[PDB]
């Protein structure tokens, strides 16, 4: 489900965002390109310090979307790329998908984004 | 309102998350850090090359969430950080908004966010 290129984009440093469907509008935050875990299954892994509205919402939907990318990264017409990645997410507190971030002694849990598309968008 | 800080990550590299609410939940799209102008009166200025689903979501709801940040700008807490910004939406295709984006000769209109509140996540 996840190409080469978006691989690649993780080696380089920038802001990845994890849009969620909030009561009233939708709601958006942020993690480091770093510090996400890719496992075997589709399955990408960040972890969770706050992300407390945001797993409130995951709990009444459990879809979410994720943007990441560099300029680093080569895209289809030009220097820099990036992806729209679509998912279903679930917050783990203990398990093997936790103890893949575990080694960040903030995260109070990890955020496991089980990936349904990734698009390359630029 | 848009604070010091918030200028200090516009002067480094990094992709800009933008959040709309969709008919089905929410949508994300980018831009590049160094594409923003801000204008006078809190108004964040972004060339539009595609966006037409953005620009859909728009008209029917104004309300928009970007999140931005950089590795290369300190934290509260550390080195790197970024914001979350709440505000209003329009798209303008001719005028001095317009004009502002105009050395993107690839652009089809300007997307005006008038900033609400600027939030300092990290
Ligand atoms: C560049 C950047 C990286 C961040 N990385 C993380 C992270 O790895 N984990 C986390 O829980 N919050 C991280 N945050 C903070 C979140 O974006 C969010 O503000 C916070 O978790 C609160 O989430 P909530 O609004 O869903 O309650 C980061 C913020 C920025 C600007
Ligand atoms: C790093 C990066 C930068 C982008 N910059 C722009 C941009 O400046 N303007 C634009 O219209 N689309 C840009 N895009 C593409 C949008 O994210 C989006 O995929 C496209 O405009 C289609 O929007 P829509 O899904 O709302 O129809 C960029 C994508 C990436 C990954």
């Amino acid at each position: 489900m996840l190409p080469g290129t978006f691989f690649e984009v993780l080696k380089n440093e920038g802001v990845v965002a994890i849009a969620t469907q909030g009561e009233d509008g939708p709601h958006l935050v942020n993690v480091w390109n770093s510090y996400l875990k890719v496992l075997d299954g589709n399955r990408i892994v960040v972890p969770v310090g706050g992300m407390h509205k945001t797993e409130a919402n995951v709990a009444r939907d459990e879809r979410v979307l994720m943007t990441l990318g560099s300029r680093k990264v080569a895209g289809r017409n030009g220097p820099g790329t990036g992806f729209l990645i679509r998912g279903s997410a679930a917050f783990r507190t203990d398990g093997p998908e936790f103890e893949a971030i575990a080694r960040f002694k903030w995260a109070r849990a990890a955020l496991v984004i089980t990936v349904v598309s990734a698009e390359q968008t630029l």
